[PDB]
């Protein structure tokens, strides 16, 4: 619903945003032909957002967006991932490999001339019309030969919208030059860490600072002792005005996937076979991880991290399916189908209707397929560490069957097998986790459908699922260490091709590579019916209040700072301060530790200009503006453009807006930028980057 | 923030008026006449309750009448799961061992009482809080033979600030008090132990009863010829609702409170009382859930025990986060230091040495009371074999007449109770294995009971081997154990049995440890009898009200919700759509009554919804209240019925030491969702026909 708008809906949206509080000139934000703040957003590392807040290149995103470069720089000597990292001059900010930060030229309109590439239909049912190869081909053509080298720097891209119905061309400068200028502690940066993803009220200052540098004249070049910090053509102004309840809010940014255009039926198989598998998968995988951690320390070091990977979508899909049980979001999909099918059926159009039942019907024909790939990878392929255990290739099996090269296919398993079996790995913890997800999916899959190795738990074990998992660590090569160096000092290709541990996994990877391979050729009809059906409601409702798909393009999104009620009798404001850091502090839970220079801010009220009218320090906000997964680290703006916050996360409650947007529960999780401003001065001490960056009244 | 007499009524009125109150003093306490004090009973010694009709109705809260409820369940009529509805007055159930009291008359007696006690001689004679002494003074007072004289009538005398104020009150008891109606336990106790402590509530916790008395109106024993009550007072029903910032008042019996403990008395409570019951409850409850998450069967058999522990373990959590971060200690710190300067610019000294006998007594008690509870959190209450069957010294003479077979069946009937379908030993060494590795760790060799020394000097340490041991030799270990000592018995068997002096041992540390600490009692009382006259000679008493103790007191506030933590509002009502979000058919605390689901579907609510069509449940209040306050009426400036007061949130229980203006809420049942549960689950029209509802 209030969506994702490309940077060309601005004008036709701009007299809707003016009523909700713009003050701004509509080319002051976005001009096709001109400088705008458009021009200070960047896609930061692939996947983020950031923007650039000041003349000499400096730029500012979320902890968790440059989590890896603060990480890459750490040692014991200098843990700034522990402590935070504030360079106090230029010449220390640290450079970082294999960083990126785009910017969007320039945005172009070419629906016209890839409809018209397009209609040298060989085939009526090609998928070249979303094909990045052919598009590519499309996007060189219209930018000129060797565009690149005439132009270094820029590149060119054209991306389908709207289910292919709109084409975009985008000219992108690239710096990859980016280097790492500041950094709160971890305590500061990631402070609810994973108790409190997805969770507002949020108490995170989630920031950090990256600067871009350039050659002489201000163009792009890979990282070179004689390179010199970015002069941009925009850049942000700070606001330390803040916010007030009910204030217009808007964020640039690079939303990755929405799915505002899934059919009723599209909306029944997400929550009955993608999400209750999901959730029933990993609750019964996290529920034996969680026993064992808490009953042995050293299993809580190891398995932490890989408890925490899987609740991060298990608790996604949570999120979504109250959205599917409690917002209607079947019920609205369906609403929207039926008013384009009676429209259709009055304008004497029938292939709107035609295209909704093909969806249906393809929905319908792939669902025992689909329930047997999520099964398989939800419960075997992520749920069980054994399964992605060393599998010999045709030309280790080969090696092994008269020269040298037995040592190298020796010395390539043992590399393969020490990281399967690493420091944080136990057989005994996977071995139970394996034995309760495969009972569960031992009774949901028949044994028709099993991986060829499972069905020796009915045939060799008499359905004892213990003592088929206890049998393949016994007998198997990579059942233990002194296992694995007995087959090393003797091995045969005899002992790998029985091997129950190299079959398990061999059978299990075979059945979901079979599954996959069966369910791929049901996307197809799926997208080609997609671009009907988007063709008709775009034709029927205009592209007005119906935004194209999210595709890792920049969008902006207009709200306003609101709170919202989660349940009867509970209701969520919209600012968090710095009470609520204080509130939360356990200095024997590594999460919520409190920084002692922050601590002590706090308790003098060293707050200078950055906090609130009653005197209190603003942490976070939140606003009924539109945001997905890619729109973290995006700047937050002022109803004049200026800078008021980071957009870091969203509620729970709001994951379902991906499919329908919730008024009522659907939040971006914003860092206020006074906090920012805050953990730069008085944290880290670093007056140098407050100086460079126009900080308005 | 007070529990507050009846006779300070007359010196709060002009407050509680400025408040909002509008009904005349006496309409709502008389000292010589009929007013709305006369409606309130003491419901079982420990709840209250509230007449609602001309023909005795009482209502009071579903965990009040609870064990009646239960007590008359059985698998053709489950009553408790159910729900019971009388159809009749003759199908009303009578309960054996009930009791309400109606408080008739309340008298100040305090020159009366002081000038008794004037004839003590020894200065440090406990007899001015003796429960025996007093009884003596009050039968004085009220004559040779009054219950004679005015049957059902009796006589108490209570002290009041630690004994400055003394009370004598007539009280009224009837026994024949029967079940008339209660909802299925999925509305009365809806949020169960998950939600127990916690606001928003959702939970419609009310039951009813009926007072039967004689011809005449007086009390008098269950008898199939008993009449129902007519009462000289009963409550009128409000159906005009609750609003944000409303005028509420409460009268009940709250139980205790510590309103004039010392900075250290604040201290002991929190890192001694509350930590070690923190810490050793946690410990069990661990073992204890994990056993229960692993097998169905002990899920079963150990839910109670749980949830028995949870309760208290959850208090001790809300109050310690008081004393943490609502400066209990400090304001108690700075009550003491300014009766101090104001004791030494009057030239009184005793203000200043009465807090400074409670301190030396509390610093000198420590070790003993960090003894006392560490024993009975972790081995008395932490470990079931602690309970095991001791044998008497009837039943060693007797082992060595030929009642050896009585002596065995006296040692059987309490094996078997010990050992009874919910007992497991598997789960009780587990448990004694984790509690023991604590207490052991912390108790030290010299102050063990004396069979714990044998983990140090006979098992190297291995708390595991010795409880492996103590079932493995005990015959009170297994059945099959049991049998073969019941088959050869002798007491030279028993005298050595492991886990006989593990259960002995245990209990005589823990006498001797009580013995021990009783002695500290007494000065500390005294020297709080002097500290609170100080008190109240400085700054009066209106402000500073009397520590609760089972009398009845009134307390006023606002309806109002309050915030938790930054950035959260709880507001001050829930609703039925709150019930519905909380339906979780999988979990038997959260099943909501199939009869209300569909009610709410229908929005059959009638005259008892709000204004927008919703359907109230709850609401919270200002109100000071604490244990004893469950199934309290809650009036309206007018004296109208409006709720019931049933729980009270953790972040208010520090409120017994210290109220928490900004926190602490009383729990209320709102009376609409009462009245909608009689009449659209329970069907009993003639519950709402014989009450007074007002527009
Ligand atoms: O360090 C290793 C290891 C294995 C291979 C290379 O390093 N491990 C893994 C297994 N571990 C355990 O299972 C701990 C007893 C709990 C921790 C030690
Ligand atoms: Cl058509
Ligand atoms: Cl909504
Ligand atoms: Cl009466």
């Amino acid at each position: 619903d209030e969506g994702m708008w490309l940077m060309q809906q601005l004008g036709r949206k701009y007299a809707q945003m003016k009523e909700r509080g713009l003050k701004m000139k509509e080319y002051d934000l976005y001009n096709p032909n001109g400088t705008s703040l458009k021009d200070a957003v960047v896609l930061f590392d692939g996947g983020c957002t950031g923007e650039v807040v000041s003349d000499r290149g400096l730029v500012l995103t979320n902890h968790h967006c440059g989590y890896d470069m603060i990480q890459a720089h750490s040692t014991l000597e200098h843990n700034y991932l522990e402590n935070g990292f504030w360079a106090m001059r230029e010449a220390d900010e640290l450079p970082n490999k294999d960083i990126s930060v785009v910017f969007i030229d320039k945005i172009e309109d070419v629906t016209d001339y890839v409809k018209k590439e397009l209609k040298a239909i060989k085939d009526p049912n090609s998928m070249d019309y979303l094909s990045p190869k052919y598009l590519q081909k499309l996007a060189d053509k219209k930018a000129g030969k060797n565009f690149s080298a005439k132009n270094p720097g820029l590149s060119v891209e054209i991306k389908a919208f709207y289910g292919g119905n709109l084409y975009l061309m985008f000219t992108k400068k690239t710096y990859t030059d980016v280097r790492l200028v500041g950094a709160p502690p971890s305590s500061i940066g990631k402070f609810g860490a994973d108790t409190d993803n997805w969770i507002w009220p949020r108490h995170t200052g989630d920031f950090s600072i990256f600067r871009i540098y350039a050659d002489k004249n201000g163009n792009p070049a890979p990282y070179s002792e004689d390179n010199v910090p970015l002069k941009p053509k925009r850049f942000f102004n700070i606001s330390l005005g803040g916010v007030q309840e009910n204030d217009y809010a808007m964020i640039m940014g690079f939303p990755g996937t929405t799915h505002r255009y899934f059919t009723a039926s599209e909306v029944d198989e997400w929550k009955s076979i993608d999400n209750d598998i999901r959730i029933r998968m990993r609750d019964i995988r996290q529920g034996v991880m969680l026993r064992e951690m808490l009953a042995d320390p050293q299993i809580k070091i190891m398995y932490s991290a890989k408890y925490a990977a899987s609740q991060n979508a298990y608790k996604r899909a949570i999120g979504a399916n109250w959205a599917i049980k409690t917002r209607g979001l079947r019920q609205n999909k369906q609403a929207m189908q039926d008013r384009l099918i009676a429209w259709g059926a009055k304008q004497g159009t029938p292939r709107y209707e035609e295209a909704v039942h093909e969806i249906d019907a393809t929905v319908a024909k792939r669902a025992d397929l689909r329930r047997r790939y999520w099964m398989i990878e939800e419960g075997i392929i992520r749920g069980i560490e054994f399964a992605r255990s060393p599998i010999p290739t045709e030309d280790e099996t080969k090696a092994l069957q008269d020269a040298s090269a037995r040592k190298e296919a020796i010395d390539k398993i043992r590399t393969r097998y020490s990281k399967f079996a690493n420091k944080d790995y136990s057989a005994e913890v996977d071995k139970k986790v394996a034995v309760a997800m495969l009972t569960e999916y031992l009774k949901e899959i028949p044994y028709e459908n099993l991986p060829l190795h499972l069905r020796l738990v009915k045939d060799r074990f008499a359905g004892d699922v213990q003592a088929y998992v206890d049998d393949i660590f016994a007998r198997s090569v990579f059942g233990s260490e002194a296992q694995f160096d007995a087959f090393a000092a003797v091995p045969s290709v005899e002992k790998l091709a029985e091997d129950p541990m190299v079959l398990f996994a061999s059978s299990v990877f075979d059945e979901y590579r079979k599954l996959y391979n069966e369910l791929r050729p049901y996307d197809d009809p799926i997208l080609r019916a997609q671009r009907t059906y988007i063709a008709g409601l775009l034709e029927m409702d205009g592209d007005q209040d119906q935004f194209p798909d999210a595709n890792l393009t920049l969008r902006f999104t207009y709200g306003q700072v609101k709170g919202y009620s989660p349940r009867d009798n509970v209701y969520y404001g919209h600012q968090t301060t710095l009470d609520g850091v204080m509130e939360k502090e356990d200095p024997d839970n590594w999460e919520f530790v409190v920084d002692p220079k922050l601590k002590a801010v706090y308790e003098r009220k060293d707050f200078g200009r950055y906090a609130d009218r009653s005197g209190r320090m603003p942490v976070a906000f939140c606003a009924t503006t539109h945001t997905t997964g890619g729109n973290s680290g995006s700047p937050v703006m002022n109803a004049n453009g200026e800078l008021i916050g980071l957009n870091f996360d969203r509620n729970w409650e709001g994951v379902g807006g991906d499919i329908q947007y919730l008024a009522d529960y659907q939040r971006s999780i914003i860092v206020d930028i006074r906090y920012v401003l805050l953990v730069i001065d008085k944290v880290g001490g670093c007056q140098r980057l407050l100086d460079e960056m126009n900080i308005v009244p």
